[PDB]
């Protein structure tokens, strides 16, 4: 009847964003709950929805405990995001599985010198096409940049004829197509 708990190195915040366009963008965002060990995630994680199973237009973020999963949080407005994008068959194929080796690619510290850069995840369940990304805290720091999507890529198996983009925050929040930064 012992039950042995694993710490993570940061506290982690797990948010929903739920699909309602008669209401703000900020006010369909919620938290759900945090955590700062292994068992604790996949306590989490093992009652939530599927991210293949969510109503389309909705999100799910991680992100380290005191920063919001939006842009102009003080730990995002001069960072960016490592953007992936899927086909619709890549749902039931990749969405889920990229997802969960995202999110403990995130809660594993799994990049080297520059997972304090690291701010966080978020997957984009669309219509037109889902995404993931992973969010880093300045877009002008190449080494933590670059290093952090070489990183990403590779533990999620991805071949390199695709190719994955960064873009910067405020570059994609004044978009009136957002250049890629770095790609990988
Ligand atoms: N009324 C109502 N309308 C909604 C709602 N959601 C969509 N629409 C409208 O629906 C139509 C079709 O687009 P859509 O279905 O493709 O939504 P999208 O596919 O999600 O596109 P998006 O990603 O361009 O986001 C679209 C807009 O969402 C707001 N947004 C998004 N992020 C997250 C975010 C963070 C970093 C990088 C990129 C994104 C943030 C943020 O961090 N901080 C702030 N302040 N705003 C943020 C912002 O305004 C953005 O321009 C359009 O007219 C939409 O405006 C809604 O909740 N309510």
């Amino acid at each position: 009847e012992h039950y042995i708990k694993h710490p993570l190195q940061n506290r982690w915040a797990l948010w929903f964003f739920k699909n309602d366009k008669s209401k703000t963008w900020q006010a369909n965002l919620r938290l759900i709950s945090k955590f700062d060990t292994v068992e604790d995630f996949w306590a989490l994680y093992n009652h939530i929805q599927l991210s293949s199973n969510l109503m389309p237009g909705c999100d799910y973020s991680l992100f380290k405990d005191g920063i919001e999963p939006m842009w102009e949080d003080e730990k995002n407005k001069r960072g960016g995001r490592w953007l992936i994008t899927l086909n619709k068959q890549q749902r039931r194929s990749d969405l889920d599985r990229f997802w969960l080796e995202t999110l403990l690619c995130l809660i594993g510290e799994s990049f080297d010198d520059y997972s304090d850069d690291v701010c966080g995840a978020v997957v984009n369940v669309r219509a037109k096409g889902d995404k993931i990304a992973i969010w880093t805290t300045e877009c002008e720091n190449r080494d933590a940049v670059t290093h952090i999507g070489r990183v990403y890529k590779e533990r999620l198996g991805l071949p390199p004829k695709i190719v994955i983009g960064y873009q910067s925050h405020a570059d994609t929040a004044t978009k009136s197509t957002t250049k890629n930064r770095f790609v990988v």
